[PDB]
């Protein structure tokens, strides 16, 4: 709504360093972020589009999960919801859902009664104490669905590493129930997680997102890749998010 609300532009304090990942972007284009907590330093591609504040799209639904555990919309024993017999053209979202369906197979309705229970003080003191991104809560309707509420891809990193890792007022059962709902791969060498997020605007993929965080026995990364121009689903976001944690040595 306002002159910032496209922007991040608070100085990073930390170390940093710039990448070249633009082969394997190839015709797509985008930013990617990482952060490593034991270095305590981000590594970034293309920096001034890491930057551009975008819709989260399904990526807001890590938060809208905290915020449904953090208020005890959904909790440990019981994370069910049953369908409401609308009829969906994917067969996933035509049933009962727990947080982890709901998460895995990317299911807005399960979300979306979560945020109409949470009345929009609450959300918007979240948005300020985690800053996230340009807090424009807009209608607060499915505001985090190409609409007001905008973040960059940088702070995706941020903000993720702050609310998992500070002791700050959500709880560590609620923050290890979510990233139950989030892990993608563990073997023995690391565990990924993260979630996707497409924007689709007139047919076409308008906006693509990969946010997560890699444990390995050294190091905690969290990383975010954004696509805004090619092909830029939340797919091709994942991949390409694998294809460089993996030349960076993130993935063993
Ligand atoms: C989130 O980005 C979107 C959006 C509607 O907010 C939904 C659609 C999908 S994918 C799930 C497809 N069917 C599965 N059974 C995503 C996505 O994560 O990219 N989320």
């Amino acid at each position: 709504q306002s002159i910032t609300d496209y922007n991040y532009k608070k100085p990073l304090h930390n170390d940093y360093q710039i990448l070249d990942k633009s082969k394997i972007f190839g015709s797509n284009s985008g930013s990617f972020v990482m952060y490593s907590m034991a270095a305590d330093a981000y590594y970034i591609y293309n920096e001034k589009e890491s930057r551009k504040r975008y819709s989260p799209n399904s990526t807001y639904k890590i938060y809208l999960a905290m915020f449904g555990l953090d208020r005890h919309i959904i909790n440990d024993e019981n994370s069910r919801m049953s369908w409401n017999h609308k009829h969906y053209p994917f067969d996933a979202w035509n049933k009962e859902q727990d947080l982890n369906t709901a998460m895995q197979n990317s299911v807005n309705w399960y979300f979306e009664r979560i945020s109409d229970q949470i009345p929009k003080n609450y959300t918007a003191t979240q948005l300020k104490q985690l800053n996230y991104g340009n807090k424009n809560l807009g209608s607060y309707k499915s505001y985090w669905m190409e609409d007001s509420l905008k973040i960059s891809n940088l702070e995706q990193v941020i903000v993720f590493k702050n609310m998992m890792e500070q002791n700050n007022h959500f709880s560590k059962k609620a923050k290890n129930q979510l990233s139950s709902s989030l892990l993608i791969k563990k073997n023995e060498k690391y565990e990924l997680y993260g979630k996707t997020g497409t924007g689709i605007v007139n047919g076409k993929y308008n906006n693509g997102w990969f946010v997560g965080y890699v444990i390995t026995n050294h190091d905690k990364y969290y990383f975010a890749t954004h696509l805004s121009d090619g092909k830029p689903s939340g797919k091709n976001a994942e991949l390409i998010s694998e294809k460089i944690l993996k030349e960076m040595g993130v993935l063993n």
